[PDB]
């Protein structure tokens, strides 16, 4: 299982395509998002691909690791961490990720999960209130999808 | 995972949640679409949890082991082969199905895959045609999700 895609869709006019390819022993994200406001932005993977009630059904972030929030060079986060996409002043973000600890199969796999891109900037767990050691105060999420299998 | 979800979503008026349990060597599907026109409706399992094109990109039914397109009691028939989901004159069709040999874990778990709901009633492989043993005549794809992980 070597290629996934995201479609993130909201209520507002965030969107985009993210794609996920395991190259070598890691995993590399890729795409862009749009509609952004300029500057930085949260971007997780979430426990569930449940969309049921929207981004909001997805849950906390992906954590078997039981670990603090954290951004994504921190040896304290949790798998889910991809830290901070930034878009432009035309409210674009370029996708650009190599993460060590998602994959495409298995323990870590996050296939099946929810990708999300948040309101506000994340805090990489050092914001000093309860909230930056779970979410990184990223605030509300702007639009998600669920990972997909891609040919 | 143990449990499954689905929201479908299309570019009418066709949506639904579908719901996967893993049950012995079963999986348990529940749930409902609303909009659907009165009659049967192909409901299958795509291969890819690729949503880039609406339903389009979804490709072919799931069939890893290389079979003819049938109905989910048939022995030759796709993995994605669930059958038939009926609408009544409100168009709500309540999804229940029992099936052995979609699963949610393994080499042909369907998660992350697509769930497809279809315009027309799925002939089983038994249209008498060749579109019959590969899509079973079931027509354009209403509305589809990619089944994700359920808490
Ligand atoms: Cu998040
Ligand atoms: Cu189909
Ligand atoms: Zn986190
Ligand atoms: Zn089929």
């Amino acid at each position: 299982a070597t290629k996934a895609v995201c479609v993130l869709k909201g209520d507002g006019p965030v969107q985009g395509t993210i794609h996920f390819e395991a190259k070598g022993d890691t995993v590399v994200v890729t795409g862009s998002i749009t509609g952004l406001t300029e500057g930085d932005h949260g971007f997780h993977v979430h426990q569930f691909g449940d969309n049921t009630q929207g981004c909001t059904s997805a849950g906390p972030h992906f954590n078997p690791l039981s670990k603090k929030h954290g951004g994504p060079k921190d040896e304290e986060r949790h798998v889910g961490d991809l830290g901070n996409v930034t878009a432009d002043k035309n409210g674009v973000a370029i996708v650009d990720i190599v993460d060590p600890l998602i994959s495409l199969s298995g323990e870590y796999s996050i296939i099946g999960r929810t990708m999300v891109v948040h309101e506000k900037p994340d805090d990489l767990g050092r914001g000093g209130n309860e909230e930056s050691t779970k979410t990184g105060n990223a605030g509300s999420r702007l639009a998600c999808g669920v990972i997909g299998i891609a040919k």
